């Protein structure tokens, strides 16, 4: 029996180097950076270094803005409610396009905007678990204010064609925001190559601390503040800076790009080992194409067994995983398949989500394979099918 | 910097090593998401319950009440103001908010943006004692006032507001009462049912907690449209993954603050009074606000020949960290020159020096600050061609 964490898409471990980078900024260095005295200014070089690491990690340019928020939920709320305020309540627009598979910080915010009279189209997802750019083009009207599509999905790990969608959005002169939380540390992130106007990210998903996130804004494009007040973050987001959070986020982002550039294949190899071994069990289906999937994610549907029961049995075995909604469909020459679906859909059964990190070991994968096969056999012996 | 001395505690505070130790496991040792169902996520749950319990116990909240953990008091203020605007103004029959001219910018600028949305806002000016009295609030409440937002204690003068009396008047009028209570925790007794407030904002980095975490108290879980929508965190009132280290540290820090309250009433007050009396020994110096209504850790002193920003820079060169405060000139009832608080926007406002202590201030820090303060005043008055 060994404890094994494979829920990294939900949250990640803080790299000991990140915690070490953060440590001084609680008790040794505690001044407010907005103070003029030496106590406040002592942390300023660390803040500049952190912001530089962030800009370098996502490929933003000097004209661009990167506002430090409390979480990606704040960033998504900010983008949606601010563009609603700027272009919809005091503009000539009334439409926002998104997908059925967004994070609740996008979906519920869009539903509240719907409650305010905003027309929103929640774009359904294709067989590949993705939304394609031509459907976006077809749904853009002359009143669409913003298109908000996640960069990569948190349940399936499917990567969205963010560059093509950006090209379509620029042709129609409409703003483009992406929830890039699942992208940082897992796929190359270049926000001018992706052409996004806004990007949300969260540090505790690439091994930074919880409680700090960010919103990237191309060229400092106007966006009414969600938090008003002092002139923090260039007057775009008030509230005292989470100095430890900022330092740790910068360090974690730098480390994430470093391990993406060298250790991409170690994590990808372990995911592929786990997925191939699990698919050796009869009547198991991995959701989404791997050649378009983040290197760390598997979403498996097991037949007869229920995803939550599989999670409970794994947790009793010391293995932490999560859920993901999937639906049943047919292919074109290998008919039975499981495809991504909105959690609200009535067609949805629950599949098991296993998400690795650069800290996963091959021993964890061997134990996980063995215990997965044991749990499948055990729960199918007790299954109603 | 002959000796480094921190007297800018009203701006931010050092993290108590016990608070940092309480936080330590929840970065690398305990990292699961508390919203997960597996054991990795649920491992931190008892610490979260204990931290939330410490908060309820520290401010005297009841079980029916709600305490939502935010990212900072700025988030709490934005949330309260914009939410009551959404609830009672854009989808109600109300259109008026009453506040003061001395609020923190997270309240003032939010109110200005709401004015830009058509909300009537009256920024009540402050009296000689540096406070807003309850009868003035009563005089400005109409049947259209949606919310009254008045800070519990001032961050520049430390003056304590009569939040209880204002609450009684608000209850007579059936209007909601919010207080920005950031300056109150750890400095004065905080009892949110005795204060009768409906909302209270607070920020952990003011009472030796970490930066990046705050809270909003809600008296009966009163409806308030979420500032952050999404998952059902904090009872569905503020979504976003929990800042577990921040929450743990905030609970520990608030418990420590209530324990150290008597230390701050007695010893910290004694050191503040030493520093203030020593400074007031300098000719043509004026302390803003009456001490008998002031938090034990705050001084806002006006010097006559000297300029406030130059005085702060000169103190920092001596290793002393302080801040500013806006002040105006007046006379008392005996027609004696005194300095009184004023909104920073007023053209009658000059800059005063703000010195704020903490439970970690030592008497050596106070003696060194007295000496260097007197030296800097003499130096800056010695070069003036105008001082009499
Ligand atoms: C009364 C009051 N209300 C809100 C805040 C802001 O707290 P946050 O957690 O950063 O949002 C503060 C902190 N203001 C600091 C620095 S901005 C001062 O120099 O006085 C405050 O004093």
């Amino acid at each position: 029996h060994m404890k094994v964490y494979l829920d990294n898409n939900a949250t990640t471990i803080v790299d000991p180097e990140v915690k070490a980078a953060m440590d001084p900024y609680f008790t040794q260095i505690y001044g407010n950076p907005n103070s003029l005295h030496d106590f406040g200014t002592e942390c300023h070089p660390a803040l500049r270094k952190a912001m530089d690491q962030m800009y370098e990690a996502i490929g933003a340019r000097d004209e661009d803005d990167i506002v430090v928020t409390s979480c990606a939920t704040e960033s998504n709320n900010w983008v949606l409610k601010g563009v609603y305020f700027d272009l919809i309540k005091n503009g000539d627009k009334d439409h926002i396009i998104t997908t059925e598979v967004e994070h609740p910080s996008v979906t519920a915010t869009c539903r509240w905007l719907e409650e305010q009279g905003v027309r929103v189209t929640y774009l359904p997802v294709n067989q590949d678990g993705v939304v394609e750019a031509h459907t976006v083009r077809d749904f853009i009207t002359d009143k669409t204010a913003l298109v908000s599509i996640m960069w990569a999905n948190n349940e399936t790990g499917a990567i969205f064609p963010v560059e093509e969608i950006s090209e379509i959005c620029k042709e129609k002169g409409v703003l483009f925001h992406t929830d890039g939380v699942q992208a940082i540390g897992k796929i190359p992130v270049d926000v001018i190559r992706a052409g996004v106007d806004f990007m949300s990210f969260s540090a505790h998903k690439f091994h930074g601390p919880k409680g700090v996130g960010g919103l990237y804004i191309r060229n400092g494009h106007p966006l009414t503040s969600l938090l008003h007040g002092g002139e923090h973050m260039g007057g775009r987001r008030s509230g005292t800076l989470n100095v430890p959070g900022i330092v740790g986020m910068g360090k974690a982002m730098e480390l994430a790009t470093y391990y993406l550039k060298f250790e991409e294949e170690h994590v990808r190899k372990l995911r592929d080992k786990l997925e191939d071994a699990i698919l050796e069990i009869p009547d198991t289906y991995s959701v989404g194409p791997r050649e378009n999937r983040t290197p760390n994610t598997i979403l498996v549907s097991v037949r007869g067994v229920e995803g939550e029961a599989m999670l409970w049995d794994l947790n009793r075995a010391g293995i932490a995983a999560s859920t993901g909604s999937a639906c049943a469909s047919e292919d074109l020459e290998a008919n039975p398949i499981m495809v991504a679906v909105g959690a609200d859909s009535e067609l949805a059964h629950t599949a098991v989500r296993l998400s690795l990190s650069r800290f996963t070991t091959e021993e964890e994968i061997d134990y996980t394979i063995e215990q997965f096969k044991k749990a499948v056999e055990r729960l199918r012996s007790i299954s109603s099918s």
